[PDB]
């Protein structure tokens, strides 16, 4: 498909490899040209995963950390898409894990919401802020806790993420795993320290937004 008005960027989208070294190393400023969506054949090639391409331009030494028009860089898109080999390669070059989105997310926001157990190690060995809130104050934890993926809290936590911060709505991680009714998961993140005790905009603690009997076996877990 035509995803890009240049021709760089649609060659790097589609895997051409040895076309788009042709280009490039004859005109070696298509490297960093920019298309309709303030993109660099890197935006593309991680898009659709193509490892060697992205090799390719990071050899040439192109920036790592440019921002298309929706704020995405390399890393979050590689993040996003599950390019384990291009996000192992763009931490490799200084790829900022901090950078955030229009929508305030990190590559580990995406990393989370996606179940990417790899490349969250990736980030996370990389120095990516466990704790980074998006724009609506929510973590990675929140969307680990919320789809109940307990392989994906075990990382987290690993790495030292909090369990007790607060959204735009007063939920911490255990409110939305009780909500969810995740009960192993509310059960291991009350047992490494989640609060049974915040209340969340509604006034209500996770305790209070727990269903059937979960509420009891928490508050047994913190106080007997």
């Amino acid at each position: 498909g035509c995803v890009s008005n240049l021709m760089v960027c649609n060659l790097a989208y589609s895997g051409k490899l040895e076309e788009l070294k042709e280009s490039i190393l004859a005109d070696k400023s298509l490297a960093t040209r920019t298309d309709q969506d303030s993109r660099t054949a890197l935006h593309w090639a991680c898009s659709a995963g193509h490892t060697e391409i992205v090799e390719f331009l990071l050899q040439l030494g192109v920036p790592v950390n440019d921002k298309d028009d929706a704020g995405w860089s390399p890393l979050h898109i590689a993040a996003s898409a599950g390019r384990d080999e291009i996000v192992k390669a763009l931490l490799g070059k200084g790829a900022q894990v901090n950078a955030v989105n229009q929508n305030g997310c990190t590559p580990l926001h995406y990393a989370a919401s996606k179940n990417r157990h790899e490349i969250a190690v990736m980030l996370l060995e990389g120095g990516a802020n466990p704790d980074a809130k998006d724009h609506y104050e929510a973590t990675a934890m929140h969307r680990a806790a919320a789809k109940g993926n307990l392989k994906m809290i075990h990382i987290l936590l690993y790495y030292k993420a909090s369990t007790n911060i607060q959204d735009t709505e007063g939920n911490t991680p255990l409110h939305l795993a009780c909500d969810e009714e995740r009960v192993e998961e509310a059960k291991l993140l009350v047992s490494q320290g989640a609060s049974i005790y915040i209340e969340n905009k509604e006034e209500k603690t996770p305790l209070q937004v727990a269903k059937g009997g979960l509420g009891l076996i928490l508050k047994r877990m913190v106080e007997g």
